[PDB]
């Protein structure tokens, strides 16, 4: 599909309903998101640990729409005997209905067409926007993935009521409400998130990836390798919306954007190989996170400079 992409999974769904219903300003604060977060606690649980957001929702997201545009993003909780009529209320008002889901249900990636046949199936919880309830059945887009399709009632009931690795979804459900929408301008979004970037010292969060990267050289478990190239995705997107912005509204950047982005893909293109080739080489992809944390750093500096 044609998706608006975003940099996650939920700020992919929000500027998907924004895009289809022309909802002013929360595709551009989504674009100018830049961000990092680093989680020791989440890594050693298998969650997903690193990379744009702490998730499933972007509670930082969810201030920056509030504080720039006054959009609320209200979340909703049902029961299984209120969920379905709850969604035909919503699509009859508004068209589209934003679900917590579990992912486990969604079909969305093929890792077989990267040569992992042997992908664990896992509780996960993901976005799907709700586009048409049948009696027997759904239709939901999932825009992260670019994929859409139709899902049993039955199936989507249990992706909506299931524990998952991220908490308990009880039929969760986003609503973008605003009493008033706000204007903002395209450099007074980014000047916020570069000066916030290091402010609150966010590539400090890669080096610490890095730091805690050259301490698996012995460990067993490799699924970390692939939880972060996952993770990083929302790096690379964010690398991406920048570049896509920079030439959309004619902005004055570093030389060197698309450089820091080649270098994300190659920490990711290293993680996966690592996961799954058996090679021994944290400590080079160590080295390429903690050189790209400080590529970074100089980065915002220059940004703030020059924009
Ligand atoms: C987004 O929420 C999301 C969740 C889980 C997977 O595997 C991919 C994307």
């Amino acid at each position: 599909l044609d998706t608006f992409q975003g940099y996650n999974c939920y700020s992919s769904a929000l500027g998907e309903y924004a895009k289809q219903k022309n909802i002013d300003q929360v595709e551009n604060i989504i674009l100018s998101q830049w961000s990092f977060f680093f989680d020791e606690e989440q890594f050693y649980k298998n969650q997903w640990y690193t990379g744009a957001a702490d998730g499933p929702v972007d509670v930082v997201l969810n201030e920056d729409l509030r504080n720039f545009a006054n959009i609320e993003v209200l979340e909703h909780i049902s029961s299984e005997s209120q969920a379905i009529d709850e969604g035909r209320k919503v699509l009859e008002k508004h068209g589209l209905q934003i679900v917590l889901m579990d992912f486990y249900y969604m079909n969305s990636f093929n890792w077989k067409s990267l040569s992992r046949f042997n992908v664990t199936r896992e509780h996960d919880p993901h976005f799907a926007v709700l586009t048409q309830i049948n009696e027997n059945s759904v239709h939901i887009i999932d825009p992260y993935y670019h994929h859409e399709e139709n899902m049993s009632m039955e199936d989507f009931i249990k992706s909506r009521n299931s524990m998952t690795k991220q908490g308990k979804i009880s039929f969760n459900s986003y609503e973008i409400f605003s009493n008033g929408t706000k204007k903002s301008n395209i450099k007074e979004l980014l000047y916020y998130r570069f000066n916030r970037y290091l402010q609150e010292k966010m590539f400090g969060k890669i080096t610490q990836f890095g730091q805690v990267v050259k301490k698996q050289l012995d460990n067993k478990d490799r699924k970390w390798a692939f939880t972060g190239y996952n993770c990083l995705n929302s790096v690379v997107y964010q690398h991406q919306n920048l570049i896509n912005l920079q030439k959309k509204f004619s902005l004055e950047m570093p030389p060197n954007l698309q450089e820091l982005l080649d270098n994300w893909a190659l920490i990711r293109k290293k993680l996966f190989e690592y996961y799954s080739r058996g090679s021994y080489n944290t400590e080079e992809i160590s080295n390429l996170i903690c050189k790209v944390a400080s590529s970074e750093e100089q980065f915002a500096q220059e940004v703030l400079k020059v924009l």
